[PDB]
């Protein structure tokens, strides 16, 4: 009925079952819709778990974009990762069942990288838009995918102990990296 | 009689003709084997581009044994990043075909998931022996995720210019996160 | 209820009165809908009674391709042949008991048999990925013949008596063939 | 021979013209005959293209009911499918202008299923003679059918190459399905 | 194991192909025999296209011989030029191709020299056995000169226009020389 | 050096030795000439006993222009016969050395032939010219052919006896022809 | 009363003891005759293994005579070999007796060769009557000779291995020749 | 002092009178020797006329071992059998008297089955070594069988019709197999 | 080895880029040698697809010097020819790689011909020995040269085909000079 | 005597000093004509030695278009071999004692291999037409091949002999594989 609803409704089916035991009409039945008006939506079966992410990313541009430029890059990124990854008690429960999906499904991984590549796209960008021009210059890229790893290893390690805080856990994972390996 | 035989072959291949479009048949026949002979080495078509990634991991655990544990974390990491990536004049050629096939084709991405946990599960277990203990803690988890995006960006930049040595390209990327986002 | 609609209508007109004397009108008026709707789902009278075998040879053709490959050929093929004749009561009704529209009509044979045609090369392509050369090589074509053999003779068994299963009908007939004239 | 030299002018008009451009009219006046005395032999054009049929399917009957007993039931199948079709050099460039018409020819094939059918009644019946049942049960069903696969396999990859024994292919056809689908 | 097969199959060949790209093994191989077996037969390609002529020629002296001598030489030979060119409905349309074949082709005209000679000599005997003796004399000799003329335009007639009758094609030719160049 | 010249020495050559063992440059040496000047006046070998018969041709054509009107056909045709093929002692014995090669030479018929249709062209033209238009009708073409046989009755029976007068040979010939068949 | 039963008995008493320590009389007893009327039926000792050959003979003769002459010469052959040695389960037991004592008794060979070229000269009769005819040309004689072979070195897989059927056997040995040593 | 001069002795005087009207002292008498030194060299008349058989089936074994690898097993077995059978006009003579006697007498039947079985264990052996390794296997042993009945053949095609070589023979004897009866 | 390794690499190097485009260098670098080291097997980058060659006709020699002297001669050259050309389903796909870099490469040419000499070298000597005579005479000679022709005919329809067995192809060709032009 | 003037002038110049340091230029000069006159009869200097083979290709053609089809093949092949190697004493030494620049020339044998190629696809087209199906079939290949060596052979014999007729060492090489390498 919304996108929303779809995913959250697919979501709590992947986590109860498989994901690849769950149908596209096992989706369009629970959440009381034609298969035909899911597919206005979403275009395929692995889109659903990332549910409205073209949003988030433009949301994460717009935030990037707009921030006062006198604020030093590493402040910009840790600012921007955990504004986006901030939830309610109730909002955590269902993220939780998402990324165990997203992260541990075989056969969403294809298209996973897609969604990643979206993500370090928009961190790139924000880079170049600071320095000089080239969103596939190496220092960009490079930033763009220590933020990923950043990303999932916070995600990882909060998945694996349910008594951390995901921002506490984004937080220190930046840490390493501002910090620098040259210090431990 | 070689997995690695095999894997040349094969990749000799999906360079060509893409990977959807090439058999196993069209890689045994190629390699001068049997269909099952190739079931011996591979359970599949898309763990064969990987080779004996197996006995690259324990190479690489070879490797951190045997650095002296006066040297510096930081030094024997970047030391074993670029020392993993390192191959014969002989084999400069087939790495940059074998690495455009694995970063590139969505049908290897799942099976690239694991062989990418392997490789951190390594990294983390030297990090935890030279910190506190524990493979699964923050941050010698934070340290492999952080190496394994330096490497992909380092990768990138090497397949999209040719003029780019791979050892220089994860040097440079390892340097900024070991100087840290802290200092540009 | 759109394509299969149309065709069941047309089954029970033609099941009815002779196809020579039921008319694309007729069927479109039994239907509910305008004459040039039904062209958007059928080009011609003999399409109507083969439903949407297009997408049937796709879904044939995609669970071949998707196929472990360590699965033998004999194997994959009993497994693909009786994965797309389960059907529930009501639509074995719209099949076994009365006799069958595409087999037993002569100004349907013609057309009928360029069906097969395309169902024997979704077979051929199979058998010719896993051992050969070409498609139009005689083992390839051969074992789509067989196979279409095969076939027919199980769904003239499940007409001629209605109290069989289509699909143990099509696994006793495959088993023939598998062990061979040889062991008869 | 009356009916075979009718026959066989009628498909050497077919060959050289269409099949559709040559009336029944053009037939008699090649074989020397009345309109209506060609209608003694058979009663439709579709029915010039299959000879005699009625004398080749006693012929077969002769052929097999003269197989001593005491030849094993594969043996005497793979003698028999062999030795209905062999030839002179010279009758075997008429029988491959016969088998393109025949297997081609849209307006053929409702007839041609009939004839097919005859077929797979005198091997279901004499199979069903050595191993008892009736001529309708699975087993002699499925390898008449199973037998007719093998032929039409056989005469197409004749047709398509011109460099190929009819009787090699046949036998060859032959011993995919007498060995088994459990091998080849 | 006719000449009148291998000259058949010759001018069917001949027709389609040309005379010179047509071989004498082309010609064995459609004939269904082997080279040799055609060398019994016929001493050369040339020779092929005229059949067995030697028997037309003693036909020809069989009618004659038997024509009763009351019978004017004039309607003798006017009966027996339309008999010795008339053809079954069976023929027609090979002995069209065949002519064209004879009338046309460079590479034949030395062997038609020949066979002309033949059919002037059978006329030219009967005209001198109706008059003075002398095969050799002028005038048995002038008509069948003439005679052959006519024929020749008669058959050319015949080829360039199809709607002509080959016998009603020779009787108008005799009768302009039969009535003399004295009379328009 | 003229055209004559060349071929009357070919002539002399033809008859003493064969026509087939005579080269084109032995004509050349007993000419003397180069062999490339014997090509500006001749195109072919077979060309050479055909010495300057365009000219005669048009010659032939000017003549029969040219006669009054009021002559009629069959005197016009006998008067022009007997005109072009008058000689004098010393130019009857090359002819008659010439026509043995002509009419005898197996390898010479195919480009007589186009030589004999270029005559008959110019009596066919001439009686279209006196009658309807159309040098392909049947009477003016049967009126060529007649001609044809006249003319080579004569030279036949001029060359089997030595002591006859060609153009009484022609004229004799012509009479047959003139009075008609009809008459013996 | 039939020479079969005569041999079948014999048969059973060389599986037991020795072909060697088996008197024709022996034999006589067994079989429920006089020891002359023993040698109606067979004119020595040597002669009883082979029990009615003769007529095994002109049956495998009447088989190859009346097999349809469009059936191809390697599938009559086959057809042939293993019609004549397809056995039930009681068959199977005596005719491996049989065998055994033909195949590797001493004794028998000089009678046995006898008994083969008699085999070999239908085999030869057959092929010369589909091809041009005269039973001792080459061809006829190498096949029959070939032929030969294949049935011998069935026979001898046959009795050194019980887990192999006799038509297998056979139908394999006659395929290595019948495909060819390439 | 040989055992082939003995054999050649032998063959010479069973070619002119019978073998059977041939004794082992009229032997020893055209041999030169004592009776008793006839027996040191063949135990008896039988084993004679198959003269230094040993030492031919050595001299194959040597032979076929020594083949390359590479060889395929049709040429090598084809080259085996036409270099022991490839003779002078002389050896010629001698070996059509010595097959005649051996393929055509009763008496040498038993002893001959024997030197046969020797043979086709070389072969055997041979195809064994090439393939896997048990000389009774089933292969190893066809092959054996179905090269002694192509040996046979051409000997007695040999015999037949003196127009025929023998290397051409056994060729052509072998090439039906090697080929196949397709 | 060390001379067949650096050859296979530079054969792998000539079939995926040109001969010509392929250097020296680059064969030292797919190795894993320095250039120098590569000249101490090789005198030329001509001589490198050729391998060792030398040690190949040693080895043919070898064979023939080990051929049973009481082997006949056309079984031995037949025997020899074969031998000398087998391999793995592995060295059968290298070695039609080589074929193509030697037949097809005009560069080549010169060198090869010098190596077609030495094989001729051996096979004559070899025919020498078992004949007498010496090695320059005729028979030696036209053997050794018919031998390569043999060969060279085998090599292209092995080359042209890919479904053919090199051993067959070598023994069909051998045997049509074997059996003699007096045959077919 | 001007491109036969040009190549014996080229011949006298390449067998006085080396092929490579003959120019075009020196030929035109040492013939006494124009450089852009020498381009009208040869393209290349590598044509030069070959002369007017185009020719000899298109005679050869000719001569086994029209030998009688009733000569066997050997005959025809052997009767074709020896009539072009026919010269007069002069011509011979303008080919004999001295050596051969075609033969023996490195810089000319990737071009005469071509050249060969040509006379093998005559010799070979002449075969498929006695025989068979297509050209690149292995028996006229082979037989192509081995007329070929026969040739070099004959060819290589007469110059190291300059005491042998050259159509009695190709008559003799010819019949060593006429009668083939079964009798040696």
């Amino acid at each position: 009925t919304t996108p929303h609803h779809i995913s959250d409704v697919a979501i709590e089916l992947f986590a109860a079952h498989g994901f690849t035991d769950v149908s596209v009409d096992d989706i369009a039945r629970a959440a009381g819709i034609a298969r035909r008006t899911l597919f206005r939506y979403y275009a395929s079966k692995n889109a659903i778990p990332w549910g409205d992410f073209s949003t988030h990313l433009a949301q994460l541009q717009g935030l990037l974009d707009n921030i006062d430029s006198r604020i030093q890059l590493r402040d910009a990124l840790r600012a921007a990762l955990l504004a986006f990854n901030t939830f309610d008690e109730s909002e955590t429960i269902r993220h939780r069942k998402r990324m165990r999906v997203i992260l541990q499904t075989p056969e969403l991984q294809a298209y996973s990288m897609t969604m990643y590549a979206g993500w370090r796209e928009v961190i790139a960008k924000f880079v170049a838009r600071r320095s000089g021009g080239k969103t596939t210059d190496f220092m960009p890229q490079t930033v763009a995918w220590t933020m990923l790893g950043v990303a999932l290893s916070a995600y990882e390690h909060w998945l694996r102990d349910e008594s951390v805080s995901l921002t506490e856990a984004l937080g220190a994972a930046f840490d390493v990296v501002g910090a620098g390996l040259d210090r431990l």
